[PDB]
């Protein structure tokens, strides 16, 4: 329903590696953080296209300082995805537009930790994982508003990772027409 993968063996290995709660967020918080980021993002312009980036189409920044309403909801996520494993000193924030999208890729290993976890608001999209040594091996994630993914261990190390751009936007055989689309991103420190 919100998982697919290339076989049984990479969906079983990876089972609380890479993990989708959809509906971790409800109308209520989605709005607390689609309001509180809209005038930070308003802000910027979609920032400059350069080939060989990962992120293509996108205006981003790095917040911690917060209201109570969106502290919460971030506690929400280091209460369910991070363990004893340090935050980042803040939060990223990837306002991608709907023509913007992201190439496959690991994260910084040197800066970001043995977690990932983002949040998804506004519209719907595809996030692909490949593992980096074996094309064969991929798992798709159905990402919704008001999801939240995780992804940590193999799944952030040995397989990298990608939101569809509209062209491209399939979750198995279904279109999954591309919007703009706000990201909150939590990261374990190194
Ligand atoms: O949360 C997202 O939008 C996906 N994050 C990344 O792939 C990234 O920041 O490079
Ligand atoms: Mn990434």
């Amino acid at each position: 329903m919100w998982v697919r993968g290339s076989g049984p063996s990479v969906l079983s290995r990876l089972q609380d590696a890479a993990v989708v709660r959809p509906g971790f967020l409800s109308t209520a918080e989605e709005e607390t953080l689609s309001r509180e980021l809209e005038p930070e993002l308003r802000r910027r312009r979609y920032e400059y296209d350069h080939w060989d980036a990962a992120i293509h189409g996108f205006r981003e920044t790095e917040k911690s300082r917060w209201s109570e309403a969106s502290r919460a909801i971030l506690r929400r996520v280091q209460a369910a995805a991070f363990g004893p494993q340090t935050l980042l000193s803040s939060v990223h924030v990837l306002d991608l537009e709907a023509r913007g999208y992201i190439k496959p890729h690991v994260d910084s290993i040197k800066f970001c930790g043995a977690t990932i976890a983002g949040l998804s608001l506004l519209s719907p999209s595809v996030m692909r994982l490949v593992h980096t040594q074996e094309p064969g091996e991929w798992l798709e994630l159905l990402l919704e508003p008001g999801s939240l993914y995780i992804l940590r261990g193999s799944a952030r190390y040995d397989f990298s990772h990608e939101i569809l751009r509209d062209e491209e936007s399939f979750f198995g055989e279904r279109r999954i027409p591309r919007g703009r689309r706000i990201s909150v991103i939590c990261r374990s420190l190194p």
